[PDB]
């Protein structure tokens, strides 16, 4: 019996590297030897039961790798191909799915959450979830297609176009990918707010035209106020922090007629105040943006053509054995993305 | 000197019928003999200084009438024509105006607020604000084009289409016109929530497929709950009450992927709680809708073709002399729209 | 061995009723006892090889019926349920599919074309293609969900909204369903052009505000000319005839800023002249509309709620044995839809 | 009496530099000392009566300059300010205008066509047509805001977004500005077809990822064919040549589900063949794009922030006296934009 290492969430709180069998693919699956899988802040939440899951299960939902076996029903992608995986499996038979709102599937299953994921030497990827990318690419770059696709869906919703002004709240990997996607979609002012200096400097290397530090003073006045960066507000605010303060500032940063996109996840049940008078009189749009419906191919192509800076986003590369400790502890100071390389 | 009665807001709190000169039109104005002007809940707010204004000023911004004099620069509408007036004058030179967001003009002036309005025998209407409608029409029907246009802008924003399910919160004139516009835009379920029986019955006569009474139990469960009218939520919620409770219920009535449109005006500075987790995970849209940008002609045409029921919306017809008392007191029990006929 | 009648296209030109085995469902299929299947003009084309197919094959792609067996993997629709079938099976793995353009799937297979269809006592319907509708419904009404869904996609593309003016060219079943969907989507003028009197009268019974006869004079002048029904053109033209003349008139019927939607199928390779100067200077939109992407559930719900008149659309009800003759001959004089009842 | 040179179109065929009075502004006008006015191919058409005009009239509709006098009603832009002018004056009172389709105004008047334009030392610009830009800017850059705004409207219509693939047909100033706007709007492949080598090289300096020469072989195969640049077609084709061949190739370059935008002006009455079968079965959009509705401020801001390369677009700078000859003759070999500097 041929074995492999896998980082397994045994149950809420219990995570370790274990030896498991190499899975064998059904007729519509690909078996993929993982080149990289990214660690997400969702993975920490999954560990502490803050998001649901079906333990025991191999974590990891941000991965790419080389197809080493195809199932008998798969005929258009062969062994040797490189793919990135869309972890979100929609059912195709519920009313959300039949309306094209596949991200809102009521039977949604995610690879790395309800099915064994990418923190392992090998991972099973159903064919429909597999997106082919060039062999000439840097081997780890494909691991970014998933978080990039989430950001691209948000940027699509926002209406950013040539000449837009944009504020992004939060300088994690989502904020920083969003800075880049904002510039690519034509924004000529892209302001990023984040408390860490290192992350502000990185924002500027990957496209931010300015940055602000919310420790240093009132961000709303710094950005939107009479002597701020963009007096009267920006066209688009993208909230990428998932904390009450940034959600709360978002509408006051928007100009009249502007849009707020909520990418950040605030804990369930937690409440934040809005002012409906202002939403009406300034005709705002407040839009939730959830995962990656029909954008994975575009995301894969952006990475394939080198339109996105990926290398500066990688803070660290670790082994499978090191993963449980990194996932069990909070992120390090200037940390953007940690890649698990099996 | 030829005179006329006008209902004048002398200053905050002070309203009475006065004799004023018949205005003489500039070269781009029409002088219109008023056939009807509607009283709005905004008119009560204006009286008590809750919305700003430039007193002393003739109130009334929902009117139609017969052109009796044209200014020298006006050449395409002659004396004898019937028109309805768009009260909202945009400047055309500020950045909102140049972006096509004329409802967000930073120099906005409204007839009946910053300029003498329609509670008078005659009213001056700049040509660009005048929309011609048929002489064969019921003389008072034109007075509804303004509130109808506000509702039409909201319905446009909402995305209601053939087969949509819709909940409307508040059974004033805006709610009830919105019920009708929802059906016309293709909604096959249109549910109206309002506390007054009389207004629920009227809702059903003008297109509501069901009504609910928020006194009688939990509206959210009655509409969206497992054994409610539309289990799982409606496609579109239009909030037309302008109170904290309906704003607050709106998102919980929407299905995943749904839209909330805020038409109702909540007092400035007043705060209401949302749950950002739900907005994100259920990918909601929350949209403010403000007045009547580029929809006045369509609104006038809907009234001209008889697609909207207007007669059941008129609760009472009063004289100029009776107006100060009706405006100074709260609305009567089953009151929908009061028309001032000079 | 239990048998059934099926109308089989043996090969190009060869069509007859044959006895075939009752199919047995795979684990994701439903076996459906057909209550009705509609005959389409596409079925005549399929017979004469003008559209491709994989003979021998049972024709019929417009059907509804009662589930009599479920495959082992199907758990949410049981025997006894009534369903309508979406005949268009998309692959989910090609680039069109992954972009959400499932109607443009490059591996598209249609029930009744590449797979055995509904002109039989029983039909296999993969679960994802099955849409549940009420048992209380008229048994034959479900057979209209497919052509209705095609029309609904066209009407969605057109931008028809409250107060739109609309011309529809061609009074077959597509034109007539489109008249109804135009009114439901809020059009207040809906003009239908067709040469047959009987079909003009029917158009008026199901929502057309006027009709025109292209034999009787210049349709462009009758509709759009200075003394026509809508001087200067309509907002939306929907071409539903599939002949060179209606395609050619479409742009001249549209007002400046208007939209043309092409629903009609003109023979491959056939050419029609446009005037690019006019398309530019009058800023027209010309849009192709192809089948039924993500609209089948909405179509099924419109039929379920009785928002569409179906009974007046049924010209005749025939047996399986009568089908080969009706399909082999051209349509009769006032013929709208012929239903095959097994 | 203080005088100035002006390039005047005396009547069809007759163009020369003349001495005219310096105009005096009405109360809503600005008097602008011209820093630059661009020559357009429309100016040649105007000379030979191919487009209408109201001679005698000063030509020039692509200009910027310094405000030297304000009319008494103008209070927000003072002498000393730099502005670029929107030449297209809409009436605000026709049905197109009231629907927000200001580019389709039926009473449209253009500065440089129906009113004295920018080929003069001074030009009158009504305040609403004046867009302020920075004094720190290169003095001639403002002259590009008008053609840039036309291209921006086209790019908005096209739906180009992050990751789009694009073909542009014609390498004049419109094509080349469109290459730049395509890249800025997020296109990762931007292919430009033009016969002149010099213009292909320039396309590559300002953002084209590839270029093709339609003299060298079949452009449709070179771009969209099985071994072309983008097998199966691009997302967006923008036709910028205004000749029958490029209009005709446009649809065959588009992928299934793609968009064609027609910016190019083909002579009135001239006809080109389309294939309606292909438009339907490949669900294409063919969109006319006409001038600059509500995009002038965004265009001015793109030039103000330096997001567009302007200097490489200027082929030559000439005096007023040289203008009649340049306008009377066809454009020179590698000519992109000629600027008249008074
Ligand atoms: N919608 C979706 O489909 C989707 C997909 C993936 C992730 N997410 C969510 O998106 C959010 C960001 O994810 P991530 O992976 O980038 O997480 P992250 O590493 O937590 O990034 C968020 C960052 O926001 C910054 N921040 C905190 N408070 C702030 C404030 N008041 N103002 C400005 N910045 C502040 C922090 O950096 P400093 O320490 O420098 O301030 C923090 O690192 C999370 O809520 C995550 O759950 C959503
Ligand atoms: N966005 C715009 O451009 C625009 C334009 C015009 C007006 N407005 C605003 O729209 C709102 C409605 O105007 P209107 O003229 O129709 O005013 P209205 O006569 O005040 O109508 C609102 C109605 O809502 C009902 N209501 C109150 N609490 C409720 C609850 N908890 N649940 C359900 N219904 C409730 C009341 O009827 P019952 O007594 O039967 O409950 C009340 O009559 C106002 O806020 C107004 O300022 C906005
Ligand atoms: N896009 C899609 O997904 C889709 C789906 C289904 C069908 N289709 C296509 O849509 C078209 C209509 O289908 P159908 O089933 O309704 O077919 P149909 O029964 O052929 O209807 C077309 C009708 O157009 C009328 N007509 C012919 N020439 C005309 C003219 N010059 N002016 C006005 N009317 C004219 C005819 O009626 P009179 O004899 O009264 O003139 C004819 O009956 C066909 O081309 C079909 O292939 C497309
Ligand atoms: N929609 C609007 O609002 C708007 C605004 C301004 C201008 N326009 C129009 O847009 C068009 C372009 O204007 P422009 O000022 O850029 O004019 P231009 O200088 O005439 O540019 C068109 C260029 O197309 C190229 N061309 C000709 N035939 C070609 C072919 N078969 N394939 C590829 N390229 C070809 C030519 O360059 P080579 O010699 O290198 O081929 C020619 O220089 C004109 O029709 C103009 O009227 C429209
Ligand atoms: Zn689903
Ligand atoms: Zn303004
Ligand atoms: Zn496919
Ligand atoms: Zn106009």
């Amino acid at each position: 019996q041929s074995m492999m290492k896998a980082v397994r969430l045994e149950s809420v709180g219990n995570i370790s590297v274990r030896n498991v069998g190499i899975p064998e693919p059904g007729p519509d699956d690909l078996l993929v030897k993982v080149e990289a899988c990214g660690i997400c802040g969702t993975d920490r939440h999954l560990l502490h039961g803050e998001f649901p899951s079906t333990p025991p299960v191999t974590l990891g939902h941000e991965f790419c790798g080389i197809v080493v076996e195809a199932g008998s029903a798969v005929r258009d992608i062969a062994p040797g191909a490189r793919i990135t995986g869309d972890p979100n499996i929609s059912c195709g038979r519920c009313p959300q799915c039949q309306a094209g709102r596949v991200n809102l599937c009521r039977n949604l299953r995610a690879i790395g959450i309800h099915r064994d994921g990418g923190f392992a030497e090998y991972v099973l990827v159903p064919r429909k979830q597999a997106f082919e990318i060039p062999l000439t690419l840097d081997p780890v770059h494909g691991a970014f297609c998933e978080p990039l696709a989430c950001c691209l869906h948000g940027v699509d919703l926002s209406g950013i176009k040539a000449g837009s002004t944009v504020a992004i709240l939060g300088g994690g990997v989502i904020g920083l990918l969003t800075v880049q996607l904002a510039r690519l979609a034509g924004a000529t002012t892209v302001i990023l707010s984040t408390r860490q200096a290192t992350k502000r400097r990185l924002a500027e290397e990957v496209g931010a035209t300015a940055t602000v530090d919310p420790s240093a003073g009132d961000v709303v006045e710094a950005i939107a106020g009479p002597v701020g960066l963009v007096p009267g507000g920006v066209d688009v605010v993208i909230e990428c922090a998932g904390v009450a303060e940034t959600v709360k500032q978002s509408t006051r940063l928007a100009k009249a007629g502007g849009t707020v996109v909520i990418l950040g996840v605030l804990p369930q049940g937690e409440k934040v105040e809005i002012e409906p008078f202002d939403i009406l009189f300034r005709e705002l749009r407040v839009l939730g943006s959830f995962i990656n419906p029909f954008v994975h191919r575009r995301a894969a192509d952006l990475v394939a053509t080198g339109a996105i800076e990926i290398d500066r986003m990688i803070s660290r590369r670790i082994s499978l054995d090191e993963a449980p400790d990194v996932i069990s502890n909070p992120a390090a100071a200037g940390e953007v993305k940690v890649l698990v390389i099996p």
